[PDB]
């Protein structure tokens, strides 16, 4: 019996309180609902940043560039984060958002195959340009929050043009939370090498009954913000709406 006015006000306040500008798009069946404090972001293009790991992994697994058990060794060079200075599978690297592992995977795939596959899947503007190892971080690849939630809807329902097994393997890599019988599958993103910086959390809720509710959160990140604000705003929004 809560009014849509009150839901909208609540979710807007979550973005207002974090002192940023963002949107969260929720999909139920075929209907998109846009919430937040900057609704106009819904159809604007931003770099996907680490959300691209989802598709990079699909492409690599489908094209036999890696397996799910393969350990990508740390080369022993210093990394931005100490947590990345270790050997990891694709799944472990998904959870740690270990860019160097996904860069190696992109390089194995190669520019020609990567462009063909990104085009085939129709992801965002589909332009990867000439640099196979950073196109999702600094451009030219861009995508809208609407496109991101539709991608998540496709993956959640095994509708992407990949083998069922490929989709299931990558979805297993994306489980980030269980809340009162609901599972949240998602990938975060933070485009640090663009200005303004973009933050993402794109995924879906799998409810106890098997129903899947895709979402994409998209906001402006500032130097000094905590990455966990993406998760906190998302969980509060999903809870406010009764999705979890
Ligand atoms: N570089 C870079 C950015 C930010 C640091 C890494 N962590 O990714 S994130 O926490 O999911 O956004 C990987 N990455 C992806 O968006
Ligand atoms: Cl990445």
């Amino acid at each position: 019996h809560i009014s849509s006015q009150q839901h909208e006000k609540a979710i807007k306040s979550y973005f207002d309180e974090a002192q940023t500008q963002g949107v969260i798009i929720i999909k139920e069946g075929k209907n998109l609902s846009t919430y937040g404090n900057a609704l106009a972001r819904a159809n604007k293009e931003y770099v996907p940043a680490s959300t691209f790991k989802m598709l990079n992994a699909l492409i690599g697994l489908e094209n036999h560039k890696a397996t799910t058990n393969e350990i990508f060794k740390w080369d022993g060079k210093k990394r931005t984060y100490p947590m990345w200075e270790k050997d990891m599978t694709l799944g472990e690297a998904m959870a740690l958002s270990a860019v160097p592992v996904y860069q190696e995977l992109a390089r194995r795939t190669g520019l020609e195959l990567m462009q063909k596959e990104v085009k085939r899947v129709n992801f965002g503007n589909t332009n990867i340009g000439t640099q196979v190892d950073n196109f999702w971080l600094v451009g030219p690849l861009k995508i809208t929050p609407v496109q991101e939630v539709n991608f998540a809807d496709d993956l959640a329902h095994n509708r992407l043009p990949f083998k069922l097994e490929t989709q299931e393997e990558v979805k297993k890599m994306l489980l980030i939370k269980e809340v009162n019988g609901s599972k949240i599958y998602a990938k975060s993103g933070w485009g640090m090498g663009v200005t303004p910086q973009v933050g993402w959390l794109t995924g879906w809720v799998e409810q106890a009954n098997g129903k899947k509710i895709p979402f994409s959160l998209n906001l402006e990140m500032k130097e000094g913000m905590s990455g966990s604000i993406r998760n906190e705003i998302t969980y509060k929004s999903l809870e406010n709406l009764g999705i979890i």
